[PDB]
């Protein structure tokens, strides 16, 4: 049908059809008369999976022969989404499977909707790991993703009476055709016990053992025949476990609980024992696998053959675990082991919010990991001796830099442990990396300036353009060819088409088609009516106070109040869509969701408004939903308080897909505006410097309430029960927070935000100039490919060269 | 190699080789350079499984078209053992796979040893269900086995310091290639709640829901292209289950515990709530499936299309569950529903031991299954009204026949419920069925004589001759052809070879080969030395007081003491082998195991004994071990106290495989002796009548101790610490039981047992006459095929005709 989806050759289509029929019969044990759409999905998945295996076996054989330096990406989250279409895209199989299924009388897009998301992450950090795996394979790096195979991923969100309800995400119910269990490579992990000192060093004894069983999932590169591995560990009890009889068997559940469920917190730290066990479990099993693979090639060459990347501090225990193994088991002296560790490890920071930083109580580590606590104390003493020598007499610096925090309860600061034991530390956008050196890690930057780097985030143009927006990928390829898909900088060539009347019409046509498709999806799956001629105003991301969904709410109510004031005046019609999950225990975030649905209940049913304004809460936001709504958006809301969102990646997805951005100068928004030109972005609000000035003076929300009549009206509406007639005081917590306890200064940006939104509406009235600005955004989005990001990690941190060359098919 | 293993045609072998290579690559994702023996086992299993699928799909399609009467065999146990060889045998694939694997450079017998037993049963009752499934498929019946998919089957037994230790049987660790998950046919099961009475009948409300997910395993008939289904249910929590957040997800384990583990009791009742949940879970899910299938063809014709066979009282809740569905949900009147139920259900009793009978506390049923208790009360009232009308004024009969037992705690007698609600009740051997009508169910037999039947047990000659003893199957086929394999009565033709010198030599040759193979197995896997020229004296079965492993122990010690008395006298050398598992909480059974190993420790290390006597405890007795030791045995010990072993089936296995039997006139031993002729059996001891006479008089063990000096010596050796030097009083519990509290009258049979054993030893000295008696046993073992047993159930209980005709291939 379309060119970028590859060839549908007669031989290929014939072969796909027969293998589809073979799997339906032999694998699924069904005939065509009993088969359901789900059976058909599985037959296709097995057919496509077969095409991966030869490339998978020979990629791994190739790494064994050539023995390149190996990259290990450690993460507690891999937010993968669906796998079927992605695999077809990377293998150039999409048109062939489309033809083959068509000839069997099936609709492939309908089959694609049957696959469950692999929802093994919360949001941006988990999705970054997924984009990174795709880019590493595409760039020919010998890379392995290592994590946990959660039985339950991020919960499914239902909305009941306007409130969020959580349901278990039982994603494995029907099986997972993409994974291969590898029970033969099962490894022991130790917990509890005590430390014994012998003549020949320390010994960790009397431990409880949990087994780690690996499951391998293939990661295909884009049309290069490379297939890398993501290996996820599952917890298993040993067979003599607890071994009255019946209870001992049932108590096996206690050990296997380690891999049962993903902790559903985005940007927040909960110091629970089970979470600590998860963090050690992934680290201990992964490191044995790394060392095994290294010996099957003297530890001086260890950092020449191994790089370990820590995704946040979640796998920070890799540092003392590597020391434990080298010192206690391999009998290296401390100094040599430390040199190896530092040269092997590198650490990526993803946030500056204090509540997100991991600070583990010493009493937890004492009981659970007694040998690791000893090692951490020794690391701290030697590190602080270095600080003392560099800054003699500076006693407060010593207190500030310690890995051990004093107080009511002693804690270990895991971020300080990561900086001490890594040769590289990076932030995830230029402004964030600068904030790290200037504020929270200033003392560390002064001691070791060479460690600190920036690696601005990116997204994969395979999933986030070709897969989710084939119409746009196609009109682009018609003009500049297909090479941009793995060299996104080539989109710059599109600037010579900004005055091309044919291109302008095509770009605008693709957007309208995307909007019609999404408008139809909403009616089908959720029985809701929207106007596809309206501006699609979209804010999708996890619900948090710092992300300021509440500022969006205030704008929505302002628009409603202005309409009610002058009903017969023309306004640019809008569909305002907001979606995202709240952490189950985050009360304020749950109240914000209720507020959004409550506003919808009033606005969507007001006869005077008509179809000029609609407010929709998008339920169960997740990767597969993002792939639907992002190509349909006109306006992308990126409105965090300046200095709070480290990078953002959702922002980049919208830019690539033909939406304009309204945003603060925060995270990667700054670099996006710089690439496109500030004239082509809708920037508003305080800069970081303005926020600092306000904090120094003291933020008084009452001032704004007093001086802005439109803002006062909204607060009075909220307080009095306008949006909750039966429960007049429902939103009192929200009002109280806004008026007296707002860490994120919602009111301070309100005036400039509303004025900026007026400018957006003005441009949308002129379709031709709107679209020309869109082309200028798409054309300059090249920097934000994760291929660029990974190439920088490879060259500047891991010490390896990327390769775009094919392996033989 | 050998004829009964089928053809190894060039086309077939070529095809098997390529499909083996395909599975190794595509299914296992391995190359020949990394593959282990386990990988090779799985590639073969997948290759053989492929040959089942076409026959499986068309067998089930055939039943849908023809709509025969369907047979549902309900059991909490299916003791299946390994599946690979059995599948090859039934499909005529054994020689072809042997050739194909040979040409790939592999040894198929070595691959076969990698498969785990499916150990989903305890002993005789579970293994009977497995033999029955094989015969039903071989006889072309539309039959389904329904049970529970336990995550952990019967424990693995380790012996440490002579004591039994239990380990979890994690049989699913590496996956099960034989099953097909069917999550699309998942069904809800209800627990707890309360009963509400409305205008339109009772309603069961406020229940907790557990999901039942089916897994289907194919059951191939012998060379007839029929493949039936065994469907096993697995427990799953619903997704809104318990739905702070983390705990609710972890608490899903509570529901899923239902299918976690097999209760390890043989012939003993434990009134635990979890066991009751297991029993209801299998019944509720199975009955919905039955009704579903019946509607997809008015309940008057229900018993014409459905037969339900209850394997013991474990699934007895089928009776009130069927009433519940017909009355509460389908709105049939009571009387009509009861008629349907009675005509549909039939019940098999497997024991007369009082401690094995299921008597559930009313307070348990009240809380767990409140509607079922009400239904049971109503059944009882109507049944007792019938008893009152038939035997007016007989008030004690009313108390004795009630389904409700009075006392400290009220209980429901599940055996009484089964008789009341079934049109047929059978025992499992002629003597057992007679005991049922004369003693424990006498009152019921007087009320409804027509209900009571006998169906003597049998074993499948596929697993228990062709599979485990190909050498014997072959020498038999050389003379009478292959038709006996599914018509075992043809073995009678072998009586014309009892004087054939060629046959005599061949029968004896096969036994010696079997003994050498087993003697070698013992050294390899267990580092133990045995003399293959000795008489192999074998007692393998679960450890229980009624089975009298202790009487065997007494004989062993008698032989040892006689040798020590006259060392230079000739005795026929013996290897005495005893094996079997004890229930984890059965203290006396655990003490008996310790006694056996303790005797071995003394006897096997006495230089004066030499290799004239050896005592071996066979560890981890299970189906796969039975297939090894039974073909190797010379003497089969079947020595239960008369009237205690309902049938036995181990006895039949030994008879078919060329061992002679020493046994009491108990269970099926009586019919075996009758078939072969009493001159060809070694019968000893009290009959049932003698046991009754002794009970009436009062059993005094002291009398025997006083009058038998050899017996006194043994007791004194046990008491004084001869067999436990460091712990002199170790066996005091055993001695105390023998002397004062022996329900099974060990001493009463001791003299006759020892004398009978002398006669065995006498015959073994004359190899030619031993072997001639063996031929007379094998020749008359035909009655004990489960094909005969199933044909009798079909004709006399289920009302269906067996068919030996092939389905098209
Ligand atoms: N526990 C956390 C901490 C930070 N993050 C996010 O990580 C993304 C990837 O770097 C960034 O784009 C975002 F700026 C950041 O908020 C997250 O999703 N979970
Ligand atoms: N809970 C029970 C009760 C009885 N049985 C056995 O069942 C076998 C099959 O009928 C018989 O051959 C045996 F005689 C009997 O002991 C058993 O294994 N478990």
């Amino acid at each position: 049908q379309i060119s970028v989806r590859g060839l549908a050759g007669v031989e290929n289509v014939t072969e796909l059809k027969k293998n589809f029929n073979r799997h339906l019969h032999f694998t699924l044990v069904k005939d065509r008369n009993v088969a359901t759409p789900r059976d058909y999905y599985f037959a296709l998945a097995h057919t496509v999976r077969d095409h991966l295996v030869g490339r998978w076996i020979r990629t791994q054989q190739h790494y064994y022969e050539k023995d390149p330096k190996r990259i290990y990406y450690l993460s507690l989250e891999f937010y993968m989404g669906r796998t079927l279409q992605n695999t077809m895209v990377n293998l150039a199989l999409e048109n062939a499977c489309d033809e083959a299924t068509y000839q069997l009388g099936l609709d492939m897009e309908e089959l694609e909707e049957i696959e469950e998301d692999a929802g093994l992450g919360n949001g941006g950090l988990g999705r970054l790991a997924a984009c990174f795996l795709d880019s590493m394979a595409t760039l020919g790096l010998a890379a392995y993703g290592y994590g946990i195979r959660y039985e339950f991923g991020i919960f499914n969100q239902k909305i009941c009476g306007g409130w969020q309800m959580e349901e278990a995400d039982d994603w494995l119910r029907y099986g997972n055709p993409w994974e291969k269990a590898r029970p033969e490579f099962t490894l022991p992990v130790h917990f509890y016990g005590r430390v014994e000192h012998t003549s020949q060093g320390a010994k960790w004894v009397d431990t409880q053992v949990v087994l780690a069983m690996p499951y391998d999932t293939p990661v295909p590169g884009y049309r290069n025949n490379v297939v890398n591995t993501m290996r996820l560990w599952s917890a298993k009890a040993p067979n003599d476990f607890n071994l009255g009889y019946i209870q001992a068997v049932l108590d096996r559940n206690l050990a296997e609980n380690i891999s049962r469920v993903l902790y559903p917190n985005d940007n927040f730290f909960e110091g629970k024992e089970l979470r600590l066990k998860q963090e050690y479990f992934v680290v201990a099993a992964t490191l044995q696998d790394i060392i095994r693979r290294f010996k099957s090639s003297n530890f001086d060459a260890f950092p020449d053959k191994v790089a370990i990347q820590l995704n946040d501090t979640h796998p920070s225990l890799a540092i003392p675990e590597l020391m434990r193994v080298l010192v206690d088991l391999e009998r290296l002296d401390w100094d040599k082991a430390w040199e190896v560790t530092v040269k092997t490890c590198a650490y990526t920071n993803h946030t500056v919010l204090p509540e997100a930083l991991e600070r583990w109580p010493v009493h937890l580590l004492e009981t659970l990991l007694p040998r690791h606590l000893q090692i951490i104390y020794e690391i701290n003493q030697r590190f602080l001796n270095r600080v003392a020598a560099a800054f003699p007499g500076d006693v407060d610096r010593l207190r500030r830099m310690s890995l051990v925090e004093e107080g009511a309860v002693k804690r270990i600061n895991m971020a300080h442990l990561c900086i001490a034991g890594s040769h590289a530390v990076n932030g995830v956008a230029r402004i964030h990396s600068e904030i790290l050196k200037k504020t929270i890690f200033k003392d560390f930057y002064e001691l070791e300036p060479h460690k600190f780097q920036n690696k601005t985030n990116g997204i994969t143009p395979r999933r986030w353009l070709v897969l989710c927006n084939p119409g746009l990928a196609e009109i682009i390829a018609e003009r500049i060819g297909e090479e941009y898909i793995s060299d996104l900088d080539q989109l710059r060539k599109l600037l010579s088409y900004v005055d091309d009347e044919a291109f302008i019409r095509d770009v605008a046509k693709v957007k309208q088609e995307n909007k019609l498709k999404f408008a139809a999806y909403l009616e089908r799956e959720y029985k809701v009516h929207i106007n596809p001629n309206s501006l699609f105003d979209v804010q999708v991301k996890r619900i948090h106070e710092y992300k300021r969904q509440l500022l969006n709410c205030l704008h929505v109510i302002t628009l409603y109040n202005r309409i009610k004031k002058e009903p017969n005046k023309f306004v640019v019609p809008r569909t305002v869509m907001i979606g995202g999950k709240a952490a189950p225990g985050y009360h304020m975030a749950k109240m914000i969701i209720k507020l959004i649905t409550a506003i919808g209940d009033v606005v969507n049913h007001d006869p005077v408004v008509g179809d000029r304004l609609r407010v929709i809460f998008l339920e169960n936001y997740r990767v597969s939903l993002a792939e639907k709504v992002i190509p349909a958006a006109d306006l992308s809301e990126q409105i965090s308080t300046a200095g709070t969102e480290a990078s953002g990646t959702g922002n980049m997805k919208f830019m690539l897909n033909g939406a304009l951005t309204i945003g603060t100068m925060d995270g990667a928004n700054v670099e996006m505006a710089e690439e496109a030109g500030e004239e082509n972005f809708f920037i508003f609000g305080m800069r970081v410097e303005d926020v600092d000035r306000l904090d120094q003076r003291g933020y008084n929300a009452q001032e704004y309430y007093d001086r802005i009549p439109e803002l006062r009206q909204i607060i009075e509406q909220l307080s009095s029960g306008f949006f909750s007639p039966k429960q007049p005081d429902l939103f009192k917590d929200i009002v109280n927070m806004l008026m007296h306890h707002d860490r994120f200064k919602v009111f301070a940006d309100y005036e400039e935000y509303v004025k900026c939104q007026e400018r957006v509406s003005a441009l949308y009235k002129n379709p031709r100039e709107w679209t020309r600005m869109v082309i200028r955004n798409i054309a300059t989005s090249g920097k934000f490919s994760s291929d660029r990001t990974i190439a920088q990690y490879a060259r500047e941190i891991w010490g390896v060269e990327p390769s775009r060359q094919r392996l033989p098919a």
